[PDB]
């Protein structure tokens, strides 16, 4: 990367906001996944959208790859600079704007995390529900199409992103639904907002997100329920969903994951396949939901509910940290996560089969999942230096992905494709789907410089 080019970057954002130092680049060459660190040639921190546009235009016209970087909590290598280039760290743009409580909407810049937003909304009666376990950039969550434990009731990022401000690869500024617009529904033209949700930085740089806010629940009850088997817990889940109980949260942990979470969070739950549940409503509605949900779990051997403000917070913090609890089982190890999502009636088959396959293999695995969506993660620890183990781990993850595809599902419910699931995506949507996706990529990024090597 030439000195003239570095000076041009510094001319846009300021000398303190450009770095070519080895250690700074290495810190931006990886995310939380096992994908090997591939450092960008430089890291740049733009301070406003005009600077994002000018950095993108500089890189694009000089043939330099661009890698958007939020909080680096992704798990599919999205920020790995596989072709070098300029990593654009967006988190100094950290303002909340256009809070419209009467309309249930807000605009956030990439440095705003869900914690920051919900703290800012404290005492407003509103909250933002999509809750990945990591303290992630909300614009990064839009870029990956994230979900969370609350999505079963309150929707994913795709359900709750109303508008996006996007710097296209060549620097042009796009407001996907129109500048300043926010509304409940539209048939005006083609829906561009949904194209950029889940684009993982390969179609442009999200510099603001307009988000749907939700009313805080009148009352909340959380509980845990222990089961004799994975089959019993997942059968309960399917039956709760088929009975249309509007549960706020329904999360599965297998016995391995529950033990790991116990050890990492000083919970003391019985070591068993377990559901973490939460219910929202009036006291009337809560009693009815609990009534109907306890009857279903009882039919499948579930324990009496172990009830959980402070404990509920500790319960869900333990769940949100499941990934780190799993990594702590074998210290020094990294991990890969699967993320399949299947039609809910097929969820018992594939979780029970996954548990059986884990036991039949030399691999360690913990299972945790947004099972209310038909989604779960297998977290597979890896010794970073054991090449034989890593390719058993990819073989396992790749077979699980293909089993989900055979059941009519998808290879990723929320994490995305990144570097890890590119072949599975080709199998998932077939040749005409791949070509159509590539045609969209090509019209927005003709030179192929927008996070190359990812998704397609
Ligand atoms: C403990 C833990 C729990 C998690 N739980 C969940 C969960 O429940 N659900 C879930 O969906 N994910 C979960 N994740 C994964 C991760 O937090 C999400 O994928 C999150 O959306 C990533 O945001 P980020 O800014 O950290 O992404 P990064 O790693 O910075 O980037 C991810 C990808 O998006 C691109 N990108 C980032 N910001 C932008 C932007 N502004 N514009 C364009 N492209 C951009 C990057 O180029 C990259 O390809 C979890 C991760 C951890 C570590
Ligand atoms: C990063 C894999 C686990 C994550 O998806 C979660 O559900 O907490």
């Amino acid at each position: 990367l030439s000195q003239d080019f570095v000076e041009a970057l510094k001319a846009v954002v300021g000398s303190p906001h450009v770095s070519t130092a080895s250690a700074v680049r290495e810190q931006h060459g990886h995310d939380e996944s096992m994908h090997r660190c591939q450092p960008p040639d430089a890291v740049v921190w733009p301070q406003n959208v005009d600077q994002v546009s000018r950095v993108a235009s500089l890189c694009y016209n000089q043939g330099v790859p661009i890698i958007p970087f939020g909080t680096g909590t992704g798990v599919e290598g999205g920020v790995c600079a596989v072709q070098g280039g300029v990593c654009i760290n967006l988190t100094h743009m950290d303002q909340i704007t256009e809070l419209n409580t009467e309309d249930f909407s807000v605009v956030v810049e990439p440095g705003v995390t869900r914690k920051a937003l919900n703290t800012h909304l404290r005492d407003s009666g509103l909250w933002f529900p999509v809750d990945p376990g990591a303290d992630a950039s909300l614009c990064g969550m839009a870029a990956t199409g994230a979900s969370g434990t609350n999505a079963v009731r309150y929707g994913t990022m795709r359900d709750n992103v109303i508008n996006l401000e996007v710097v296209l690869p060549d620097g042009r500024l796009l407001h996907t639904a129109g500048r300043g617009r926010h509304y409940r529904k539209s048939a005006a033209g083609y829906n561009l907002t949904g194209l950029f949700v889940g684009s993982e930085g390969t179609l442009g740089i999200i510099t603001s997100t307009t988000l749907r806010l939700h009313p805080a629940p009148e009352a909340t009850v959380a509980a845990t329920c222990a089961f004799p088997s994975v089959q019993a817990a997942v059968d309960s889940t399917v039956q709760i969903l088929q009975a249309a109980v509007p549960v706020a949260r329904i999360e599965f942990l297998d016995d391995v994951m529950m033990d790991a979470c116990n050890r990492h969070s000083k919970l003391n739950c019985p070591v068993a396949p377990t559901l973490f549940l939460e219910f929202h409503g009036s006291q009337q509605t809560l009693a009815e939901q609990l009534q109907r949900t306890e009857a279903i779990t009882q039919d499948n051997g579930g324990s009496h509910f172990s009830w959980a403000a402070e404990k509920r917070n500790e319960l869900w913090a333990a769940r949100h940290n499941a990934w780190y609890a799993a990594l702590a089982l074998s210290p020094g190890s990294k991990a890969y996560s699967t993320d399949v999502c299947v039609p809910i009636s097929r969820l018992p088959e594939i979780l029970v089969e996954t548990k059986e396959e884990i036991k039949a293999s030399k691999l360690t695995g913990a299972i945790v999942g947004h099972v209310g969506d038909g989604n779960f993660a297998c977290i597979l620890l890896v010794d970073p230096d054991d090449a034989e183990e890593q390719r058993r781990v990819k073989a396992f993850a790749e077979n699980l992905g293909r089993r989900a595809l055979a059941l009519g599902g998808t290879c990723t419910g929320e994490h995305g494709i990144g570097l890890g699931k590119r072949q599975l995506l080709q199998e998932e949507v077939g040749p005409v789907g791949v070509e159509t996706m590539r045609q969209l990529k090509n019209t927005l990024d003709p030179r192929g410089l927008m996070n190359p090597g990812k998704v397609l």
